[PDB]
């Protein structure tokens, strides 16, 4: 054993679960073709889950400054976001860049064996554990790990190595995206293509190129600029031949998800899992907040602490939030892509959007606030969901507490009789008594016990299993 | 020879002309179909033409009418019935049926309706028309002080006097059939392409078939069956080749909407201004709802009394409610023709829909309540809106604004009981009827008094008018000496 688990990939995905892992105490060696970061801005800035799981491991005081921005918009149609309580749009000027740089760091502080150059070219599962075939800086070697987790990207090597399903629809485009030094372009439904046009940190211009009947090509592959500059030339009638090419890229509109996000000893995260329209704004958040789901419950199926049926939940919650987010970045897609034979639609939506109950609507599927998962039956509010970041009186917060990445029992009334029900999973997690004082709570919430990925498993009142049922279910079985 | 000569006897001709008659207006109507062919073609009308109908004493021509909370957008079920007065009505009548009651009351009302002549030109002269027709006879010329075009779609009376027809051109090729001897259950996403089948009392189904990637066609006649079975059968995967054709038909996607709905002496209405795809059931309510606003006007022109800007408030009020006719129509078509890759927007827009502020907006879109017209200045709530049937207390008897609206004249309707307004209208008697009656209230707030178009819109409205009662009097209903 080399690792108990081995993670291809140190984008945004592997690095994130790579420091979920190191965090539980579990040895992890991740595997990256690249010998550096590729530095490419891609997006700005993250939704509000995802400053929220950053903010539970600490990580939002490495970013600096951050700003909130209400400024949603859904497809091209601008929507509040204000309406819906924390959904703010933020980081606005953070590109992934940064984050990667910022996910990087931790993971290594925390001790992940993040070895740059090498490249996995293949697997094989032996039920027990799994052979990893890895070519290095010297040669090809073989790595044996208990679990392996393609963080490999959209391209991803483990997921066809493995024969994961990977059904969905094929592209049916091409576009292309330049940032640019050197041009002034006006931030903007004409013939020939839609273009979009916005201002990066800087004094670099973004420009999106959507040519209308334009064929998907395969690419290795950065696009050629004149190729680019042609495309937006025949659109637009404006020459940007003179400019200065920042970083350049082409993409598709294809969209596909595999059917499982575990095979055997296999898992997959990020775009390994899910494919889509890039430019959606949602793929590195569904990067890192599948990382934040899986790294918990891998770490205690290693320890051997887990209850059986806990990995699976891996697959059990991520995949409908991943076909939900198929179904988002498509449907927005269509309001953007297609001329003025989608402009109808255009229309009738943008004028539904000023009806706040659509705006909230709209803000929780692009914030990721909607995600709760199936925790059992109960008529909490909270049950299955993400815990808001509430303040305790003790001078710390729910986000502070949920750094160590361990399982919390907070206890409200100061009640002796449950503290002593969750008894048998001590060393699993922590008894938290102290005073909500943010602190949006619902009616007489007097404990709840939440996950290390900051989701409510339990609540008292109103969830239908008790205690020690939730606690067996999430931390795992201990003799009673 | 005919003050006023209209083009077509489908829904927007004979209601157009069943409007002037109740004016006194000598017309001539033209239809180049010697009988009527049966097509039942849509079933059913919206709630404001169903509130038109009632504002002509129509409805009973049809039986009793049944209404329905039940609409939809695109496919999506929405419930109309969180807006008042909404309803889908009639979701059994055909149009055949709506066509018949509407003959034989323009007929009735003395209408000279001339069936087997074909319109063939128009020249404008300037201050008259001159019509050719090829009737039973042979060719002969009509001349007319106004030719009003509602011929349909392929409009001969468009074509001949250059207006111009922006739009998109067809995409696609799609077929109706209306099936005997098939036992088909109606649908609750196929590739290949989609599919929709609804019964028609008679035992009689009706089937759409829009197969993908097929290539619109310009064709004269109508498909042969065995082309439209064969198509079905490559989606559904069911044969009904043995089928008995009733009605056999094929249509494009085609959106286009004149620029002018009037040049001259020559004006449009129905398909003749605007078409679109067929499946959205806007079309013939669209088209009665033309002939309802441009009646009383054009008959105000006729007979000398309009003020020389109300025949231009045809185009000004009907061109932008056709531009929501096309915008409606070509939305909810991409939520039924689109296959799998149009699914992702049909699933946002499902979750969005029983919001009471989303199902009141799309019920108010193809209902025909949310159209609003520029009147004038003011915060009365039904300003340039229709006026909603109210029961009356017609000084001792039981009456209703819809029943005071079928003479299709003007109305000013008194509730207070003030004689002093009752004065400052009286220029223009003889030309509306002032009305002291007392509703029930369904009114909103402290309206004291309501002046109503023959089309049944508010024109005028106290409080909440930034115009005076005399302005708005010559506005609608011409200059009198004062
Ligand atoms: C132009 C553009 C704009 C975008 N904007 C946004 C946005 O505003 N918001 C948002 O949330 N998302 C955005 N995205 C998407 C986001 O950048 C990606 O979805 C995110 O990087 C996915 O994280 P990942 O770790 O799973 O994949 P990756 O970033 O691709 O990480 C995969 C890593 O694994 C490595 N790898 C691949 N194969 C192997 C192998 N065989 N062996 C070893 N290593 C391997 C690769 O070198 C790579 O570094 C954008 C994407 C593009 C292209
Ligand atoms: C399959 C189908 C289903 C539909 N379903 C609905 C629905 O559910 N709801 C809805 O509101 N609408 C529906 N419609 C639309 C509706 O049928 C039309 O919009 C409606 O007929 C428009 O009325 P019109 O008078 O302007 O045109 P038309 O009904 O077509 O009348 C035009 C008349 O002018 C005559 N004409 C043509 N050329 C000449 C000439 N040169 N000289 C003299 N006369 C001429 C024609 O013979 C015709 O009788 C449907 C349409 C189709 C095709």
């Amino acid at each position: 054993m080399d690792a108990p688990v081995v993670i291809a990939g140190a984008g945004p995905a592997g690095l994130m679960l790579a420091g979920e892992l190191r965090l539980a105490g579990i040895g992890v060696v991740v595997l990256e073709r690249l010998p550096a970061r590729t530095g490419e801005s891609r997006g700005l800035g993250f939704t509000a889950r995802t400053m929220e799981v950053f903010d539970q491991r600490g990580l939002l005081r490495r970013f600096g400054e951050v700003q909130t921005s209400d400024q949603g918009h859904f497809g091209g149609i601008p929507v509040d976001f204000g309406l819906l309580d924390g959904a703010h749009q933020a980081a606005k000027t953070i590109p992934q860049s940064a984050t990667e740089a910022v996910l990087e760091a931790w993971a290594g502080e925390l001790g992940a064996d993040i070895r740059r150059g090498h490249e996995l070219t293949g697997v094989r599962d032996d039920g027990d554990g799994v052979a990893v075939t890895v070519r290095g800086p010297a040669g090809e070697h073989v790595l044996r790990a208990g679990w392996l987790v393609g963080c490999d990207g959209g391209r991803s090597a483990v997921r066809k190595a493995v024969g994961f399903d990977f059904p969905g629809t094929a592209a049916t485009r091409e576009m292309f995206l330049a940032d640019l030094r050197g041009v002034e372009l006006e931030p903007r439904s004409l013939p020939g293509g839609m273009v979009m046009v916005g201002p990066l940190p800087g004094g670099v211009t973004r420009i999106i190129v959507c040519e209308r009947d334009a064929p998907p090509r395969r690419r290795t592959g950065p696009p050629p600029f004149h190729e680019v500059a042609d495309a937006w030339k025949r659109i637009t009638g404006i020459d940007i031949s003179a400019a200065e090419p920042v970083w350049l890229s082409a993409f598709g509109d294809a969209t596909r998800q595999v059917t499982e996000y575990r095979r055997g000893r296999v898992l997959l995260a990020g775009d390994a899992a899910h494919v889509h329209l890039p430019a959606g704004g949602q793929g590195m958040n569904a990067g890192i907040q599948d990382a934040v789901n899986l790294g918990w419950k891998l770490a205690a199926v290693v320890r051997g602490t887990a209850r059986a049926d806990l990995l699976d939940t891996y697959h059990g919650e991520r995949h409908p939030v991943g076909v939900r987010l198929l179904m988002n970045t498509r449907a927005q897609g269509l309001l953007f892509l297609n001329g003025a034979e989608m402009q109808p639609l255009r229309d009738v939506l943008a004028e539904l959007t000023g009806y706040p109950d659509v705006a909230r609507h709209l803000a929780a599927m692009v914030s990721g606030l909607e995600i709760a998962y199936d925790v059992g039956g109960g008529s909490h509010p909270w049950l299955g969901r993400r815990l808001p970041r509430l303040e305790l009186d003790r001078p710390s917060s729910t986000a502070e507490l949920l750094r160590p990445a361990r399982g919390l029992l907070l206890d409200f009334a100061g009640n002796a009789a449950l503290r002593d029900r969750a008894a048998p999973w001590a060393g699993r997690i922590d008894v938290v008594t102290a005073r909500p004082a943010a602190g949006r709570v619902p009616g007489a919430t007097t404990a709840v016990l939440v996950r290390p990925d900051g989701h409510v498993a339990w609540a008292a009142p109103g969830t239908h299993a008790d205690l020690p049922m939730a606690l067996e279910r999430w931390f795992g079985p201990a003799p009673r």
